[PDB]
């Protein structure tokens, strides 16, 4: 899910594991955050 | 979440709402379900 993905490279971060790469990894996750408000925001505009 | 918005979507396109403007929201789920998977085997990959 997105939570599991987030709390394993959280969990991942607290352990130093390949810092730049996660850190990419961080960004994408956060990018499907962000594109799944997206798509709520649409719903919402669809329902109205 | 990911998980409520997909059930949502589900249920209204079992109500009949706004088929084809719904049908993109579905895809693009989709779209945000596969690159979560990407994302999980790039993270596997980096652990290799």
């Amino acid at each position: 899910s997105l939570a599991a993905l987030k709390s394993e490279l959280q969990a991942l971060k607290k352990e130093g594991f390949s810092p730049e790469e996660l850190a990419a990894l961080e960004s994408e996750l956060q990018a499907l955050e962000k594109k799944l408000a997206a798509l709520k925001s649409k719903l919402q505009a669809l329902k109205g």
